[PDB]
């Protein structure tokens, strides 16, 4: 016994996310021809599930590297499944692990909220450089970031709550809408929240593409990744801000398999990352929404995501609002 | 503007709790004959809603005392409802507020999780002693605590999760049930969680009664409140521990109005407080469950609730497990 509530809950949530975990299983299995008889490094193996997917896909040897105490559980899951000759669970950070050979492939689930919040991406790139054979397989191989203006229905309900008190209790609290807006939208924190398709006000725009084999990607991440965007709204709505999300792609190796966290696709534990304006803005059919967005490490905590945003909605003047990931 | 996310969310949750807020409205209105033309102190007035209920009930003057920044919102709700001649919002803690008279009544919603976690009860008793007229009204007037053995279905699902991985992903993770049990039940924290009637394994037992007018109740709270209990289980079940909850009573004052947080009654934001055994124990029809329970302030933080529990299930030996409120 050690206190392990966080350990089990985090791994439960990941494995319960079927969209995530099936995307990795099928993404890996579809590369069976490239993995059969080959070696694999699983960066951040957790409970060992992806390492075992690789063995199912036919790998001769999988190195399951895991820095935290959950490695103990990984060792047990492998022993219990009788795969200890094929999957070797190794303690500690990938940056200092010692493998006996370069590998044919790396597999990793490294993506954080907003893709880059508290992500293991730097560790995956460190391992690719140190251990992956020239021309080796990376699963997934790339990631893309998307942005779109949104109307959050749950936020709308919360903003309107104070005007419904009279109907329920004979006390008029509608004067608190200002207060509620300032508290719920006036902050500078990125809010993780699940939206649906009807919340999306325009065509989503891709604003960055991250090819994990690209030279200098580590330095891109430090300078900031992102870019400009532009879109046109579909109809009348209270725009509350933007949602950002990602997808990652597995080569087939056939056509690629995409794991998406878009509000149009089945929900994942990543949900989306929301960037609220200080207050709502009414948009109409064809309202132009544009801007420039950058994702980079926070100054005071290099594993916390910060977002620099400059945007323009219709005829409103350009505005800056910069965010950091919620506590 | 100040950062006020916590402010609005806490008050939203309280006012959205209709069971709570209607119990106070009807509890107060039913005492209209005793309040009409009289004076009231609202201890911890928040947004001012209970103070306005008192004015609706006919009070001549209500002192709405509130220690934190939400007082500013209270002042606005009163101004906006045009009740500033009848309801006076006053800043700061009730312990140092200066009223111009003793009052005919105190109203307060002071109850925390498990009744006594981070509760304002000491402040209500301080105000009763300092400001309430001899024979004055207290709303509510009393509280009662209850305990019962439980089977938590949501916990059961979480304990069983690891044995379902094989069906979904071809990896057998059933060997992790031990781990999951240790992490989810082996800790010593009180867990706030909503149960339903079917989770209850026996007749609930009252283990304490707190009459707010009782002399020396402050000293009882410091020594610990609680007592012994005994009950008999209804049928075969995996017992996970105990749930505790409270009710408070408003004199009519007609028959009393009771605000209950029992799992048999409509859900409130208080839910119930759960005390998990280190692992499940199978019980049967007529299994005797007994013990002794005390609620008191934690040593290192006098506003955190601690629970001392000694219990016996059937033929199992007596056991001690002591808890402190979750972070
Ligand atoms: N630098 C590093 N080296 C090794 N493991 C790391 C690491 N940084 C984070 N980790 C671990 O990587 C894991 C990411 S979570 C993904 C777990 C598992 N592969 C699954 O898909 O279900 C966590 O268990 C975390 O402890
Ligand atoms: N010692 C004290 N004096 C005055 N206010 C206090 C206090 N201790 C806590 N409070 C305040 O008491 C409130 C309790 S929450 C209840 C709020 C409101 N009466 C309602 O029923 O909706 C909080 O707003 C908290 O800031």
């Amino acid at each position: 016994y050690y206190e392990c509530y966080s350990d089990v809950s985090v791994h439960e949530e990941m494995i319960a996310d079927r969209v995530r975990t099936d995307a990795y299983r099928l993404g890996i299995l579809r590369n069976w021809a490239a993995l059969r008889g080959k070696t694999v490094l699983d960066v951040g193996a957790g409970t060992g599930i992806l390492s075992i997917f690789c063995a199912q896909a036919g790998a001769r040897r999988v190195y399951a590297v895991e820095a935290s105490a959950i490695w103990q559980q990984a060792r047990e899951v492998v022993r219990f499944n009788g795969l200890e000759d094929r999957v070797h669970v190794l303690p500690g950070p990938v940056e200092t692990v010692e493998l006996p050979e370069q590998v044919d492939a790396i597999v990793s689930e490294w993506m954080g909220y907003g893709l880059l919040h508290e992500s293991m991406l730097s560790s995956v790139l460190h391992a690719r450089t140190k251990w992956l054979k020239e021309g080796g397989l990376l699963l997934p191989a790339s990631a893309e970031l998307f942005i779109v203006p949104i109307s959050d229905q749950m936020l709308e309900w919360r903003l309107g709550f104070w005007s419904q008190v009279k109907q329920h209790y004979g006390v008029d609290m509608s004067c608190l809408e200002g207060f509620a807006t300032r508290c719920l939208m006036g902050h500078s924190e990125i809010v993780v929240q699940g939206l649906s398709g009807e919340d999306v006000l325009a065509r989503p725009q891709r604003f960055a593409q991250l090819e994990l084999s690209r030279a200098g990607l580590e330095q891109e991440l430090e300078a900031g990744v992102g870019g400009r965007f532009r879109c046109s709204c579909y109809g009348s709505a209270p725009m509350h801000g933007f949602a950002i999300w990602f997808q990652v792609t597995f080569p087939g190796g056939e056509k690629p398999l995409v794991l998406s966290t878009s509000p149009f696709h089945p929900a994942t534990h990543w949900k989306q990352a929301l960037l609220y304006l200080n207050e709502p803005v009414q948009v109409e059919q064809d309202t132009d929404v544009s801007g420039e967005i950058t994702l980079l490490p926070s100054r005071d905590n290099p594993r916390r995501l910060r977002v620099l945003l400059r945007y323009k909605v219709g005829d409103q003047e350009e505005k800056t609002k910069d965010f950091a990931m919620e506590d």
